[PDB]
């Protein structure tokens, strides 16, 4: 259906926040457990998410990517937003 972002972009989006971590499973996964994981409730991240798009140029949807619980979410959030955006 979408093909535009990646998996790998969502990463570096998320590092941008925390750089350095010497606690992460990125020999498997990454999205089982992110926000779950982390304390980034939806009440903190909505913001942070309303600036990451602010670079990305896509519209903003914040009501369906502020309400967040897992972190693919994130991703096919973006996606589908540039998709249409053209």
């Amino acid at each position: 259906m979408a093909t535009l972002l990646t998996t790998d972009d969502l990463r570096r989006a998320l590092v941008e926040c925390a750089g350095e971590t010497d606690g992460t499973d990125l020999s498997g996964d990454f999205l089982d457990l992110r926000f779950e994981d982390i304390g980034y409730d939806s009440l903190a991240l909505m913001e942070t998410a309303a600036r990451l798009e602010s670079r990305y140029g896509v519209s903003i949807p914040d009501d369906v990517a502020g309400r967040v619980d897992t972190p693919r979410e994130l991703l096919d959030l973006i996606n589908g937003a540039l998709a249409e955006a053209a």
